[PDB]
């Protein structure tokens, strides 16, 4: 009855604020692909994609433009849609860019299915809107700016910030961490992110030191695909090893969890397979006794997490704010889901035009 | 001293012959991306990429065009190059399309490094050119055509063909297999490919039946990423489970081998990471006691396999023949490496122009 | 096209400097076998072998003299050569002295293949020359001399020395370690080597104490072949257990890594199988997330490590300096690969004659 | 009180009879090193070593000549001696040629310790002389000669022969096996030896076929050091996988047994560490529920096996017969230990002189 009637994509390069100086590389602007999925019902669904690097921007768009044919005239059934894409790419590799594109479609699809029903996504999922404690996500900003950015966080009501470490010397890592703690006090969270920049032995040395300082969690210490490696690091700690931003599909998640690679997880809405993949990852975490947090996509992650049995933390890191309405809000360090059908994504057309690639 | 000075790409849609009717989907023409990598030495390296589906053709090209910047002015050092790309994409995901593109670059790089030295690739790798038994690769062609295509194979000196099964009924699978055997006799190889089209239990039922018929190997019975699944199937057989065409990187290989997912392997030159990744996969197979065969890219695979300690079979499946010279040859069902520097890839410019996308 | 035309060997007993008083036994002079491998191309390849003890000197030479027949008239293809030797000794045992001799041949072969191409080895391997942090390797020298030898190290720009411990009493071990630290400060590396001189329980007691003192790594605590044992020791530590100097072939490496016997590795160019074996060990370390350092053969190790994805530390321990040119250099505690084709080994004929056995 | 006063070695190249055409390579004459170990007691101990290949003959001798110094003036205490050699070579590698030489010394030492006591070795070991069923060991002799050689065996009272297979085709393997069976009947043993000439998958195919024919055991199907590999093969069979001729030390044995690599074992007196190592391997087999047979050295193996709790089969393969007295005898396919002190090795001085290298 409800058919997908079209797919429109726009590739922009949006302004951020600070610029995710990461534990390995850094980011000035943000490359995104905005997605409009048209339906026979007179409702348009929305989503966006993050390209990490501009190198992949035109590619990711071109890929979606070419997939539009596969999905038009198909029924608006995300679960079915997803299955169909998985069979169509089984040879090329239903992962990477292909999977990210599929995820963008799923997200829009679910958004449109939410509007069809004049219901907020979380509600459609069968749950009640609840706030979610979130943490302010910073970068590899050095002692001073890291410290400055945390006082502001807390000033805005945040109860934890996340900072990027992995300086040439463990000593620097610590420096940064201590300055923030002094600035904010013992009743505050400090999550650190090594951005997969260390080897296993080094991660053990550094993590132990930090453990002492009292970090909330140590995220992506080594190469992301090295599950076993992560297990080895974790095995030497009390503090939780955090991971999962790079899991392409619930299938990669399953693998990592199967070996006890981590104590916490934080799937990425795009990489995990959109709404459809999330639901699945959430069931996994549950069975595995893994508190599940989010990575980017605060808009949809807010709804998603409220339907997650082991929901943990939402990550505040506004990639898309310059081109969308400020529907998602934060009340006392807790994200509040807007009371709008679907995900609550409303475009800022005039701005969009400013950043078109 | 030797620098990369440029990257040119052309996307064509080449004519094949028969059309890889596969155990799940089928292929009429072939979408490729041809790569020219220019050097300060006045030598151009070559490679090509297979896109499986035209959906990904423009995308894959656009991706390479955008990566050209990363590699220009870099030294012509494939091993170093590769490392550098791996750090640059650690966030986006050094797999999928990104990895395939990286592999295409590596292949060209190694080709150019071979010309720089006026030496054939295999030679540069430290080995001697030797023929490699190959098998003629067919598709899901039905009883009649499968049978017709095998008599010809053997007529051309082949000692084994590979066919695609996975018909709605096990009975059909068998039919196809028996007709070929009758046509060719007991002293002939028959490799079957299910193209990841079955569940685990069904693969056990079907594989056992075939086991009886005497197949050389059962390839990709279930979903490719389901390593454990493959282990379960294998555990119930005597005949070898074959896999590895979808392993994106030696890192995915390692995982599968670690659980004893298969008895044989056949990495894909593109997906495994080009020459650089191959060398690594080959060391793995060795330690693991896994006879290693190839998947597509007969041109480079010929050289590659001769430097493989556990070299098994080369797969004949000419994707690129319409746009390149017939340097690779087959003598009595054995592939013969041409005595040309590099890989031996020479373009057919006039033809290329015919298929430009 | 390029054939091996001859094999010449000379056995010398070279002067050292200090004399590797080891955590079990000690060394005054150095017994080596120098290898010249002649080719149809008018290029001679070089390598040398270390005999550890003079007991094995004449034996090792005699063994190479007798193998010369096997390799003459063979093509200059190290990878092929190596395979051929492995089949020829499968009965006698392709390990021990036999393997060491094979490794010496491989090394020369690769050196000659580098000259054939007027290219530095590392370059031929596909990588870029880069410096490698190295550490000055000392012996079981006692408190005073150990301390004296470190001040000089650092004076020469080294950032870490390695010392031999394993005194009758843990107290002595510590003494030595503390004196060096005082002498050099907290920003300096101290690697310790027990030379396989302890039992498992004792290694646990001693390693824990040292862990406190802050050693960089604990190397070969127990009998080298006792992998499991090493795993037990490691399991009780935070500090890395280092091993691999005695691994005869990548096959022994694989075994040790398979059980998690260590956190770091340091293969020996000779024992691991020359260039050919190295390439393989390096792929293993990679997959296993094991930072790989070297053992002896600083000349070739320098090139080797630059092509190692998980390259760690180069060990400075000049066995051969009295009979070769000072091509390898150290700039600020980093080894610099000479810009000479092959490995860069140039003999000092007049000196050689002084030490001929 | 009893000291070792000297070590004499002679390297001969002895005539055989048939010539161990092996499942990979073949042998015309036999290269041995005969050992005389002098004592303060006026008793000379004896042993011999097998060099597999003449390539290693001069080397092995030279090695023993150089070790003589280490052992002279030492007490005639094999157990202590052995320990001492193990510490002295811990750096060079107490395996390979070095270990073989050590084993030759141990064997002589024990022989001399037997003469000192005017007691037969087995007796000194604490056991009673008993016959041991043995099997006649043949080579890769083809259908006809294999068949001829078995009729004779049985004619001489043997109840089982061992033949070498591994022909280019499984069909040949079978041919050979069937002809012998026809020739001898169902109440006869047929042990087959693949000489490590197959890959894992192929070994599974071939072994299963043979299993059908009814072989006594399948020996060294794949590369000897590939324990895991052997475990995989064994796991697919009912018939016993036999191995252990290449285990250098009880330490290599332990490893293989630990993973269930085989159902039977057959250590080599030389490679396992002489008498001293045997005693140890025998305790291992016992605990592991592994029937233990021998490899070469029928003279000492006869005594050894009678002191083995899980003693199985003795292998008849007379390497040394041309230079020693016919003390060891066979009565009805059972080896009979001579009633002479020590091992019973008496040289044939006049003959020795004929084969001196
Ligand atoms: C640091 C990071 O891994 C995170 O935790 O959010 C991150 C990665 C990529 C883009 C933005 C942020
Ligand atoms: C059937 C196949 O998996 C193979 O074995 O080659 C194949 C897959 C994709 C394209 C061509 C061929
Ligand atoms: C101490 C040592 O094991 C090392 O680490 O180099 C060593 C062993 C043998 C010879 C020289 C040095
Ligand atoms: C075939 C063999 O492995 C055996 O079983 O004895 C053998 C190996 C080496 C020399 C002689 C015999
Ligand atoms: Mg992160
Ligand atoms: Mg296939
Ligand atoms: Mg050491
Ligand atoms: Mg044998």
């Amino acid at each position: 009855e409800v058919l997908i009637t079209g797919l429109r994509t726009r590739a922009v390069n949006v302004p951020l604020a600070y610029p995710v100086h990461t534990a390995v590389g850094t980011v000035g602007t943000a490359p995104l692909v905005l997605i409009d999925l048209a339906t026979s019902a007179g409702v348009v669904g929305h989503s966006y994609l993050f390209a990490y690097t501009p190198v992949a921007l035109k590619s990711l768009k071109q890929l979606l433009d070419d997939m539009a044919a596969m999905i038009v005239n198909e029924p608006l059934a995300p679960v079915s849609l997803e299955a169909m894409l998985a069979k169509r790419f089984c040879l090329a590799g239903y992962t990477g860019l292909i999977r990210m594109a599929a995820a963008g479609i799923d997200m829009a699809a679910w958004d449109a299915l939410g509007k069809v029903h004049e219901t907020p996504l979380v509600k459609l999922l069968g749950a009640n809107a609840r706030p979610v404690q979130a943490y302010d996500s910073h970068s590899l900003d050095g002692v001073k700016l890291a410290t400055e950015r945390a006082v502001t966080a807390a000033e805005l009501g945040f109860r934890a910030v996340k900072t990027k470490i992995g300086y040439p010397a463990l000593d620097q890592d610590l420096a940064v961490v201590r300055s923030i703690r002094q600035a904010v006090g013992d009743d505050f969270g400090i999550m650190v992110d090594y951005n997969q920049s260390l080897d296993v032995p080094a991660a053990i040395k550094r993590s132990q030191a930090l453990q002492q300082e009292g970090v909330t969690w140590i995220e992506e210490p080594t190469l992301q695909h090295d599950y076993e490696g992560h297990q080895r690091i974790q095995s030497k700690l009390n503090v939780p090893v955090q991971m999962g931003e790079n899991w392409l599909g619930p299938e990669e998640m399953f693998k990592a969890l199967s070996i006890g690679a981590c104590r916490l997880a934080m799937p990425n809405a795009m990489k995990i397979g959109g709404v459809t993949g999330w639901i699945r990852a959430s069931a996994l975490a549950q069975q595995f006794g893994i508190p599940m947090s989010s990575h980017l996509f605060q808009e949809i992650s807010a709804h998603l997490l409220a339907a997650t049995p082991t929901a943990h933390w939402l990550e505040r890191l506004d990639l898309a704010g310059s081109v969308i309405e400020p529907t998602l809000t934060f009340e006392g360090g807790n994200a509040v889901i807007p009371d709008l059908p679907g995900v609550g994504i409303i475009w800022r057309e005039k701005e969009i035009g400013k950043y078109l690639v």
